[PDB]
DNA sequence: AGGGAGCTTCCAGGGGGAAACGCCTGGTATCTTTATAGTCCTGTCGGG
C-alpha cells in the first residue's frame, strides 16, 4: 500500500472536507519553541497548565506586550495549540481536574526545525549507513533462512518497515539540509563580492572548496554503502520470490530500492549544480581581476 | 552543548529578530500535500516549474476555482512556498535558466503529518531496541578497549 | 442513694460587619468586514 493511499484529486477533496490549516505567527511560534525548550529540560516530559502560562508570560515580556489579560491570552494560545494538534491534553479524575500536557509529533517536528542546529555530519551518515547495513543484512539472512508468515512478518517486514525505512528517511532529511546550506553559501559569496571583491577572493575560494569537499566526501560515502544495501535488498527479493513471495514484502522492498536510488542520484546532481556555480564564480573573479590591466 | 544552546529569553529575542512564522491555508496546504505526493512518485526527487503549475491547476479544479490567471496564482503560490522556506529552488546556467525544485525538511515534515497514516507498532519498538542495544554494546566495548 | 437548688462553666443565640458572590455595564481585545487602492494582467488596437 503506497504510504499515501490517496490520489491527488482524492487528497484535495479529503483536505477540503476536513478543512485543515496551520497558523503560527512569530509569537505563537516563539511560544511553541519555548515549550519545546522547557520540555527538554524536564525529567518527566510533562508540563502543567501553570508552567505553560509562565512560559507564555516570558514570551509576552520578550515581545514587550501589555501584562493585561495575560492569563486569558495564555489560555487562548494553549487552546489554539491543542486545537491545531500541537499539544495533547490529559484530564484525569485522579489529578483533581489538573490537566497534563505533552507535545505532539507535529509540534515537536516544527519546533525542532527551528531550534535544532542541524548541520551535515559525515560521521553521522557513516553511522546511519552502518546500522541500516546491519539491519538489511539480518533481514536478508532471515529471508534466506525461510519460514512462516509470522517469521516473515517479524524478522523481515518489521525490520524493513520500522527500522530501514526510518533510517532512509533520516538520510533524505540530511540531504535536504545540505541543499539549504548550499543556497545560504551562495548568498554569503555574493555579499562578500559586493563589500570588497579584492579582499573577498580568498574567502570565496575557501567557501567553494569547503562546500565542494563536503559534497564529494558525502557522495563517496553513499556510493561505497549503496552497492551493499542494494545487494541485500536483492537477496531479500530473491528469497521472497523463492518462498512463494508476499506482495507486502515485495512492495516494501521496491519502495526502499526506489528511495535508495533517489538518495544516490541526489548527490551527483548536487555536485553538478555546485560545479556550474563554482566555475561561474571563478570565471567572474578572473574577469574582474585579470582583464583590466591598467 | 545542550541541543538548544539558547535560553528561553535568548530564543525569543532570536525568533523575534529573524521574524519566523507559519501560515498554512487549506488551498496552500492542499497544494503542498499534492507536491509531496507528486515528489514521492518520482525517481529523481526533483520537480520542474511546469509540473508544479500543473499540480496547482489540479488543486484549483478540486477547489472549483476560476481558470483565469492560474499561471500567475501558481507563480504566487510557488514564490510563497519558497519565501516560507518550504521549497528550495536551484537556478543553474547549465539548465538554460530552468529552475529545479525540492521540498525542504520543513515542507516535508508538515506534509507527512497530514498525509502519513501513523499508527503505533511493538515489532518496530522491539527492532529499535535491538539495534540500539547492539550500537550501545559496540560503543561500550570500544570505550572499554580504550584509545 | 435520691431529689432539689445553688454556683460555675460552656454552648447556644443574637447582632454587627465585611467580604464574596452574583449580576450588569462598559472596556478591551480580537476578528471581521468593508472599502479602497494597488498591482498586474489581459485585451485591444495600431503600428511597425
Amino acid at each position: 500500500m503506497s504510504e499515501y493511499s490517496q490520489t491527488v484529486p482524492e487528497l484535495v477533496s479529503w483536505a477540503r472536507k476536513n478543512d485543515f490549516s496551520i497558523s503560527l505567527p512569530v509569537e505563537r511560534l516563539a511560544f511553541l519553541m519555548a515549550i519545546a525548550v522547557l520540555n527538554s529540560e524536564r525529567l518527566d516530559g510533562e508540563m502543567s497548565e501553570g508552567e505553560l502560562i509562565d512560559a507564555f508570560r516570558e514570551v509576552c515580556k520578550g515581545f514587550e506586550q501589555t501584562a493585561e489579560s495575560v492569563a486569558v491570552r495564555a489560555n487562548n494560545a494553549i487552546n489554539d495549540m491543542v486545537r491545531q494538534k500541537l499539544l495533547n491534553r490529559f484530564t484525569s479524575e485522579l489529578a483533581d481536574g489538573n490537566a497534563i500536557y505533552r507535545l505532539t509529533p507535529l509540534g515537536i517536528s516544527i519546533s525542532d526545525y527551528y531550534i535544532r542546529q542541524r548541520e551535515f555530519s559525515t560521521l553521522r551518515l557513516s553511522m546511519q549507513l552502518s546500522i541500516v547495513a546491519n539491519e538489511l543484512h539480518r533481514a536478508a539472512e532471515a529471508a534466506e533462512e525461510g519460514g512462516d508468515e509470522f517469521h516473515w512478518h517479524r524478522n523481515v517486514f518489521a525490520p524493513l518497515k520500522y527500522s530501514v525505512a526510518e533510517i532512509f528517511d533520516s538520510i533524505d532529511m540530511s540531504q535536504r539540509l545540505m541543499d539549504e546550506q548550499q543556497n545560504f553559501v551562495k548568498e554569503d559569496i555574493a555579499a562578500l563580492l559586493n563589500q570588497d571583491w579584492q579582499a573577498a577572493i580568498a574567502n570565496c575560494e575557501q567557501l567553494l572548496s569547503e562546500t565542494s569537499g563536503t559534497l564529494r566526501e558525502l557522495q563517496d560515502t553513499l556510493e561505497a554503502a549503496g552497492d551493499k544495501l542494494q545487494a541485500n535488498l536483492l537477496r531479500i527479493q530473491d528469497a521472497n520470490m523463492g518462498s512463494g513471495g508476499s506482495e507486502l514484502v515485495d512492495k516494501l522492498v521496491f519502495d526502499l530500492q526506489s528511495k535508495l536510488d533517489r538518495i544516490i542520484s541526489w548527490g551527483q546532481q548536487a555536485i553538478d549544480l555546485w560545479i556550474g556555480y563554482d566555475r561561474h564564480v571563478h570565471k567572474f573573479i578572473r574577469t574582474a581581476i585579470d582583464m583590466d590591466k591598467n
